[PDB]
């Protein structure tokens, strides 16, 4: 399945998208989100 | 919907974007990212 992690969502890259991300350790990962995510959002995200 | 990697990004290369990514195991390779990305980042990225 995968494991349990919640970041957050700061930027939005969308160029015709992709979001930057902190964890909840203050790291930052930008991954690779559907169109309707919007900033400020927690999103679950795996490895 | 593809598989789970991870990469850091190295280089951008912009000239009117590319970004030179090494993965998880040393590997280089020079992928699209959208405007937005800068060095240093940890972007997921398939094949």
């Amino acid at each position: 399945p995968g494991k349990k992690f919640v970041a957050r969502v700061e930027e939005i890259l969308h160029d015709p998208p992709v979001a930057r991300v902190k964890f909840e350790d203050g790291t930052k990962r930008v991954v690779i989100i559907p169109k309707g995510i919007k900033v400020g959002d927690v999103v679950e995200v795996k490895k």
